[PDB]
């Protein structure tokens, strides 16, 4: 089988829509070679897309897995409700359960794979729905404990803490949504997000000030995306209603919301415990989420697998041939 990465609107996959929990959920369906072992749900992050697994989906299809990878809430052909409560990691965990059970049955079981914000989803979905996650893994994103207190992110960086998150302030703010609308800003925006730099090495994104709008006129075509996926990321992001990034940025506007759900579970609900197999693929140059943040991840697992790729936050495509190698071998022994 052709195990190369997925090309834009690749014929080796199905582009299907399925209504779940009130919204339309676009997804890609990558189907196995021969009789499937399992079904795998792949979850991207910000500002990624189901297409962000181009190196993984065909590889997992070639391993005999049925692969579904949905565009999440706010991204591409999936709906973006106005309700902030729909972008909480809980409700979206409830989404992934319904989309899974839409494919393997209510008693079925799934190998869950997420990354970035989707990396935080698949742990939540493994926490909320352990009836279903036979094996869960996350790339770049390590487990964060259930939130017990809510602090506005402004107050946390005002005391010098969590400065690696100071970009969500502006992101959650009106700036990125108001300034990046239409194919033209989105295109330059994606040059920025995927490693673009300007004539004097200005970066379109930094973890402290987020999107830099003054550089994005000057920023070149990206090292981690050819022209056709950059134009595929923009053709697909234009699917959302202007301002097209309300949904994609909405994943950052739910700090207090997720707090209320997890303060509930940190006090009443069960503790953060994973008794199903788990892989964690850290990316070395993930300037967004450093591999030190993984820290005391392992004290929450019966059987956790550690891994690390010398790569940026965009580990699915940069280190894709090394990531596919890592997930495959872990999947092979985790399921036996
Ligand atoms: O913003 C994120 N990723 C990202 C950042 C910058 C990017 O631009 C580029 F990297 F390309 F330059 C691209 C993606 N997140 C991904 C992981 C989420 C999981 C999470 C949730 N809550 C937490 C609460 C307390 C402690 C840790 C927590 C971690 C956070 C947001």
């Amino acid at each position: 089988m052709d195990t190369s990465k997925l090309k834009p609107n690749d014929p080796r996959v199905k582009y299907e829509t399925k209504q779940i929990r009130g919204k339309t959920y676009s997804y890609i369906l990558g189907e196995p070679a021969g009789p499937k072992l399992e079904t795998v749900v792949l979850v991207h992050g910000w500002p990624d897309m189901a297409f962000g697994w181009r190196h993984q989906i065909p590889y997992l299809m070639s391993l005999g897995f049925q692969v579904v990878a949905p565009n999440m809430l706010g991204y591409a052909g999936t709906d973006a409700p106005r309700d902030l409560s729909q972008f909480t990691l809980k409700s979206v965990s409830a989404d992934i359960a319904e989309l899974a059970r839409s494919f393997v049955g209510q008693d079925g079981q799934i190998v869950l794979g997420g990354h970035d914000w989707g990396g935080a989803v698949v742990w939540r979905t493994a926490y909320y729905h352990p009836e279903l996650v036979k094996a869960v893994f996350s790339v770049c994103t390590p487990l964060h404990p259930l939130s017990a207190e809510y602090k506005p992110l402004e107050d946390i960086v005002a005391a010098g803490h969590m400065l690696n998150f100071k970009y969500q302030l502006q992101l959650k703010g009106p700036d990125v949504e108001a300034r990046i609308q239409g194919k033209d800003m989105l295109r330059r925006f994606f040059r920025a997000m995927f490693g673009g730099r300007g004539p004097n090495g200005e970066a379109g994104f930094s973890t402290s000030d987020g999107v830099h709008f003054d550089v994005l006129d000057k920023i070149g075509a990206p090292p981690l995306l050819d022209e056709q996926e950059l134009e595929y990321y923009v053709e697909q992001y234009a699917l959302q209603e202007a301002p097209e990034l309300r949904g994609p940025l909405n994943w950052y506007r739910t700090r207090e919301l997720n707090a209320k759900d997890e303060m509930d579970r940190a006090k009443n609900g069960p503790p953060l415990r994973f008794e199903m197999p788990a892989l964690f693929v850290a990316a070395s140059k993930d300037n967004a989420l450093p591999p030190a943040m993984s820290k005391g991840m392992d004290a929450f697992y019966k059987d956790l697998t550690r891994a690390e790729v010398d790569a940026t936050h965009w580990a699915l495509t940069q280190a894709g041939d090394e990531v596919n190698r890592v997930i495959g071998e872990w999947l092979n022994k985790a399921l036996g």
